[PDB]
């Protein structure tokens, strides 16, 4: 009579990114500003860290401003649209080989992967 | 000539919450501890806000610890494995009414409506 339940919610995903990308343009919960050439870009810790292997090994340290070299602003804003979404949309093709870079550098591994 | 690209990672996603959940074991990047009973637990304040409606109106203020009447630990334990997986893993069906009730009270949707 003792039954055992088990359910998985195939929706949770998508919403729970989409919740933490909004933060993310508050600035909300944001514990990591990370430079990029001439911008700042708010950021949480816990998904960088989790995302990139970069990221992983840099937050074992660091304190609440880190900077990137090698990677120009744009192509790090759409790294974090990834991270933050699991998705690149409409990226510009010749922007391609740069975003690729760029997720090679920070161990982004779906990124580093598709060229 | 000018291409747009689009991609989406259809394995992000569960990747994602298993490297959050293993930080959390390690109470790495937690910023706030929630007792409940005899039980502190420590997990990202982020991803509490982004999945129970609860939470999301409860840190627009609060501090670093808080606190849950009405729920028992081993249920709210169950509720973060949840919120840290998208899945509920073989809970005993005489708790089930009880992790229902939890969800209701912490608007945690997917939960609320197991019911």
């Amino acid at each position: 009579s003792r039954k055992l339940i088990s359910a998985t919610d195939i929706q949770y995903s998508g919403s729970l990114l989409n919740s933490l990308n909004e933060q993310r343009g508050h600035g909300l919960f944001c514990d990591v500003t990370v430079i990029v050439e001439d911008r700042k870009f708010r950021a949480h810790k816990n998904i960088l860290s989790a995302s990139s292997t970069y990221f992983h090994q840099l937050f074992s340290v660091a304190g609440q401003v880190v900077e990137l070299s090698f990677i120009r602003a744009e192509i790090f804003a759409e790294i974090l649209n990834y991270i933050y979404s699991s998705k690149i949309v409409r990226v510009r093709s010749d922007l391609l080989d740069e975003l690729i870079k760029s997720g090679q550098l920070l161990g982004v591994k779906f990124i580093a992967e598709l060229g």
